[PDB]
């Protein structure tokens, strides 16, 4: 594709070698232009990060946490940074050149001062970093900072360090996941939190969109985890059909929890005739079968494993066979599994649909979000009539006030 | 794509739980029908293996010595199952129900006795092989067995378990890689030693094929990686261009030497305007551009890391972008390279052409060959008109006697 002009800014600057944060709505191209970045620069010194593993999947990375390899980031500096001079992790510290962060909003301020700490300490490098070339991107009017330890998060651009850390500051202002203008215009006034009458309008509108196609009903998105797999489980024990089950293969079952954060699909894959299920794997993008399609299972072959056949609401039915993930966890340790790319699609988080484009979602905003939630959750929407708001009320749409300062303090001095 | 009655009787013995050997010529689909296999099964229990690298990646398998985790084999047997009660090799051997394995042929007698015997004192099951299901093929008129020691080695069949380990022989007869029937015909002749004079004045007919392109020559075909490395360094230093460097980056760098087994591509990839590239990753059936597809470097991007524009056999020019190899080390580890998917192709092994098809290769036959190594070379081109044979003479084609006589008690018994 055809960079924009904005997006080629960014590029040239990285090609430089500047350090640089790049910024913008949801839907500009951010996670695409670091997938770029990374294909124009050298493998060997480039680092691939993102501060979650469902972020690190979209872009082909590692978890921030897994670089890092100082635990938790909550003991004492002289503890990380012994737990940093371990072999493998020293060695990648050592090497590391140019450092990529996606989705840095979710980056709280302590722990960036304390990974600008260790790589001054790990590489003797008395300069912002260590040295490193840091390319970091996100929208922090998205999802917001969270905390190994129990005090409340600051923002990473609260860290003392930020601004000499990324001193050159560029911004990517087209939205293109949405290509309807009057949906791009509602999701920058929630975004920015000014919910007008004509806006709170259009929202309480869509609680009447039928979303789905025969079949296909919509995934809720939900704010956590427990209530998502209580929704999927439930929905699919009352459906009458026996069950068909597929086990997941997993190089290195022992560190299950490190690749389930950033591995989309189950050890144990359970389905039945008519399992709101999603593909989470590229499989083919002039079909539509994309990451995130929502589709039902109609079928299962006769044959083999009894693999299931899946319509997806582009109109495609397609069986569905074997994936693979591969995982960089601490070190440069990899771990695989092998399972079907689909997971149970009743439900699904936020957090798990951050970086994601969706396209039959539903979801209840009524009460109180966390600041960028509820614009994060509307956000993913490809096209309003994919998307069903119940209850909507201006109360979910919360952005931190610290947040609106940054941007006004970012926008000072620009043209525009 | 539909299987073949052959191929479906062995799909069919597989999934009954019958421990098999299939074989059969060049180009019959053996390697096909193991991915279809694997594909019917679950991965849980389920290892695949061939005896090469360069096999095992055909089918997204290990070799059988990773898998194994008994170093060398050479050592005494109760060294050897010491090495495989090791943390993470044990349990690869007491979860696998079923093992493939791809050419079998250069899996020599003594290695298949120490593995039937590490397999039952590590599983404690006194049965064959530990009670593992074996899935395993090739064909004994092809490459011939190879051993870490120094003395001649046997073929897998020679072992004195061979027949209690896999009671189950089927065969598939049907060539696929080669369309052309005269081809066939000949291939058929080489791999029985049956080379009469309208066989051998076929074959010396194509040292006049012209078997390339404009711009595109042959990959000479080479018994020796010496021999390969000398000539693509010296073809690619006489060209006048200057040379642009892509160097890989490795999960592991110390355990390169093991990642090279089964990766085709090297930590420096140099090219220049006319290199003779071989593409060495599927990327798009639809176009030709397969794995074994001949090219010629036309250009470098300006932009980024300055990419390889490569124009192939099949018309398509195309920018080669970096790809990636997972290989499955001793005890699950997993390790990677990240390379663009091309190596130098003036020259390539016999050994490293193993289970490939190819379309633009010359070999020099007027020298003895090792039992079946001439037939393999042969066998590899799509057609005759990608073949361009020198000095062809029957002294080249050789078949071990004793595989003369396997095939034979093999066929005693059937219809045909
Ligand atoms: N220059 C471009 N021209 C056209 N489409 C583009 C361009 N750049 C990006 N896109 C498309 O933009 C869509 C969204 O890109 P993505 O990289 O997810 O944006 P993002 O800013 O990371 N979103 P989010 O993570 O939700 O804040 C993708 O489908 C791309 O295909
Ligand atoms: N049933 C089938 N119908 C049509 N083409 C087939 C069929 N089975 C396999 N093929 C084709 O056969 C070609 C050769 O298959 P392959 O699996 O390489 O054979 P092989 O017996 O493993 N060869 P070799 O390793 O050289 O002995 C491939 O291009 C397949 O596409
Ligand atoms: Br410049
Ligand atoms: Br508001
Ligand atoms: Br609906
Ligand atoms: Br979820
Ligand atoms: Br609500
Ligand atoms: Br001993
Ligand atoms: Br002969
Ligand atoms: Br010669
Ligand atoms: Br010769
Ligand atoms: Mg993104
Ligand atoms: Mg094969």
């Amino acid at each position: 594709m055809q960079l924009s002009e904005e997006q080629a800014a960014v590029l040239r600057a990285v090609l430089k070698g500047q350090s640089i944060f790049f910024t913008g709505s949801a839907g500009t191209g951010k996670s695409y232009l670091l997938k770029r970045i990374l294909g124009s620069l050298p493998p060997t010194g480039t680092v691939a990060t993102a501060s979650t593993g469902v972020a690190a999947c979209h872009i082909g990375g590692t978890t921030l946490h897994a670089f890092a390899g100082i635990g938790s980031g909550q003991a004492p500096l002289a503890q990380c940074v012994a737990l940093a001079q371990r072999p493998g992790v020293r060695q990648g510290w050592l090497n590391c050149q140019r450092l990529v962060i996606d989705e840095i909003s979710m980056v709280e301020a302590d722990l960036f001062d304390k990974l600008e700490a260790v790589a001054r300490a790990v590489r003797q490098q008395n300069k912002p970093f260590g040295g490193i070339q840091l390319i970091i991107c996100g929208d922090f009017l998205q999802l917001p900072p969270v905390t190994k330890g129990s005090q409340p998060p600051r923002f990473c651009f609260q860290s003392k360090s930020w601004k000499r850390c990324v001193p050159v500051t560029l911004e990517l202002t087209k939205v293109w996941r949405q290509a309807d203008q009057t949906f791009i215009s509602l999701l920058q006034a929630v975004r920015l939190g000014r919910c007008s009458d004509e806006v709170t309008r259009q929202l309480q509108a869509t609680a009447s969109h039928k979303v789905g196609r025969d079949g296909i009903v919509a995934t809720r998105l939900c704010t956590h985890q427990d209530d998502v797999a209580l929704t999927n489980e439930r929905r699919l024990q009352e459906l009458p059909g026996k069950v068909h089950r597929f086990e997941a293969m997993d190089s290195n079952p022992e560190l299950a929890s490190t690749l389930d954060a950033q591995c989309p699909v189950s050890q144990l894959l359970q389905l039945k005739l008519g399992a709101q299920v999603m593909l989470v794997k590229n499989l083919s993008v002039s079909r539509g079968l994309v990451n995130g399609a929502r589709g039902v299972v109609v079928g299962f072959e006769a044959e083999g494993r009894g693999l299931p056949q899946v319509r997806f609401l582009c109109g495609v039915t397609e069986v569905i066979h074997a994936d693979r993930w591969t995982v960089q966890a601490t070190g440069g340790q990899l771990l695989s599994r092998q399972q079907l790319p689909l997971q149970l699609a009743w439900a699904m988080s936020i957090h798990k649909s951050q970086g994601m484009t969706l396209d039959c979602v539903e979801i209840s905003l009524g009460r109180v979000f966390a600041s960028g939630q509820a614009y994060v959750a509307l956000s993913r929407a490809r096209s309003l009539q994919g998307l069903r708001v119940l209850d909507f009320d201006p109360m979910a749409v919360r952005c931190d006030p610290r947040v609106l300062h940054f941007y006004a303090t970012l926008r000072r001095g620009r043209s525009l």
